[PDB]
């Protein structure tokens, strides 16, 4: 009879409802390939003529189970179902050349668009050979009417949540004259390196595949087009911007100083300690104000802190 398509969009979010790609309380990073899901026919969980409220109550029950709990239930009681890309009931996230998106996986399932008699339970399993894979058991109950048309949806889009821990270093470069006056310096050229295995590797311009940055050894970071450069702006701000870093120790290296004139970055592995106190990124030992969103605000720019002083 009738079929519908369920499309999983596996993406990576930052901390501070499976149908919303604009998850409230979360924000997209940069698609995540290699995630795997098992899909079970959960139609036997439904009753004829059940209310929308009863469906919502049922969806919440399964959504609030852990994945291990949901697999134990489904494996014992349900059967794999649906035409997935790895097999019956088996979904692997891949690049979608049509959508131009990573993290895509599509499964075709039999549905009843006239009455709620078909439902499917979707649970993430082990990925393909530091990330919190926080997807939940997703109970998809058909028909799902779209709000605009009042008609049942023929395609369901799901956006399971995976959360990556990252932070966003920045600082302001100021120049200080011997007479005590001072100003923001524009045009300072920086790169970022780390001391991996006793050698310097510089943060390169390679795309953020997954959550991972790529790192290169170089003989000449300033003119190597592969090495991401960070330029102080008219407010003196040197900002990682779209670039982020995971936990660890790194350095801002000045590659071209401002005419007339080794910054440590310490990134803690959590936002808060055991005692609820904020853990700061340190810039040359100075605590660096920071948002969960990692955006350098106008107030941070006006504040101008942390500042690095360059002597004429």
């Amino acid at each position: 009879d009738q079929t519908a398509e369920i499309v999983i969009h596996k993406r990576i979010y930052r901390d501070i409802d499976p149908n919303n790609p604009d998850k409230d309380g979360y924000k997209l990073l940069s698609g995540l390939n290699g995630a795997n899901f098992e899909v079970y026919d959960a139609s036997s969980l439904l009753k004829p003529n059940m209310t929308p409220e009863a469906i919502r109550a049922l969806v919440d029950r399964y959504q609030n189970m852990t994945r291990k709990q949901a697999l134990k239930f489904a494996r014992a009681n349900l059967k794999l179902a649906g035409q997935g890309n790895k097999g019956i009931g088996l979904m692997n996230t891949k690049n979608d050349p049509t959508l131009g998106e990573d993290g895509i996986s599509r499964i075709t399932v039999s549905v009843d668009q006239q009455a709620p008699t078909k439902a499917y339970l979707m649970i993430e399993v082990a990925p393909d050979p530091d990330l919190e894979r926080k997807s939940s058991p997703m109970l998809v109950v058909f028909p799902v009417t779209d709000p605009i048309s009042g008609n049942p949806l023929q395609t369901i889009h799901l956006y399971p949540k995976n959360v990556g821990y990252v932070r966003d270093p920045y600082f302001f470069k100021f120049g200080v004259h011997p007479d005590g006056t001072s100003k923001r310096l524009a045009g300072a050229i920086f790169a970022i390196y780390r001391i991996e295995n006793g050698k310097k590797l510089y943060l390169d311009m390679s795309p953020v595949t997954d959550l991972r940055n790529k790192w290169v050894s170089t003989t000449d970071p300033l003119h190597d087009d592969r090495v991401n450069k960070f330029v102080s702006d008219q407010d003196g701000l040197v900002n990682t911007g779209e670039r982020f870093l995971p936990a660890g120790e790194y350095f801002f290296e000045e590659l071209q100083g401002v005419p007339g004139y080794a910054i440590k970055i310490e990134i803690p592995d959590s936002w808060e300690d055991e005692d609820g106190n904020r853990r700061f990124v340190l810039i040359d030992g100075q605590p660096m104000q920071e948002n969960f969103g990692g955006v350098v605000t106008p107030e941070m720019i006006s504040s101008g802190y942390p500042r690095v002083y360059n002597y004429a």
